């Protein structure tokens, strides 16, 4: 697979940073809890086009290998940087232990692949 | 929104790195003039989706903003990254990527992102 890639935390931060959107979004983008359910929606919509068949199972894969790989190398580092953002224009923080069980969570919903 | 993100470089590495290319791979993977042509070739691909009506203008925006974010900040460390891989498994890799070449592969999506 090739092509599929949801990932709703990543285009939300880039439609701020692009000042495509007000960076008063920030603040519930920047909340753990928030992030957490979003990955969650992205998983069920991924595994919604594989179950409706409108996406290949291989694409499928290759979304969640990469959102976990999101999750694990960059999330943190994205996180500080929306923060540090924001704070350079006018709080809370990602715990590293919501980062694993956001990939736990990843590596469970894909097991019904 | 949005779905598409085609990145040829990023998939291949972890192609390597999950074991389902051989690490003999690795080594044509990393020449930077491979490297080079295969974000071309990536633009092209996302190019003719728009084209045929495959994906939306907005589609295509969101995976040439991704694939240039991509080049400028994280090309260079999955390149090191996969020399580290190759390595350790026994295949070191004698090769290089000039930040200037990362400057250049930027600014070529760049170009091509101004649309049709």
């Amino acid at each position: 697979g090739h092509m599929l890639y949801i990932n709703s935390f990543l285009d939300r931060m880039g439609e701020i940073i692009r000042g495509e959107k007000s960076v008063e979004e920030a603040d519930k983008l920047l909340d753990q809890k928030n992030i957490f359910e979003m990955f969650r929606s992205d998983c069920e919509e991924i595994l919604n086009l594989y179950k409706s068949g409108k996406a290949e199972k291989e694409e499928v894969q290759r979304n969640f290998y990469l959102l976990k790989t999101y999750v694990v190398s960059q999330l943190s580092i994205h996180f500080e940087r929306l923060k540090e953002f924001a704070e350079s224009k006018g709080e809370k923080k990602l715990d590293p232990e919501v980062i694993n069980e956001i990939a736990l969570y990843i590596d469970r919903v894909e097991k019904e692949v």
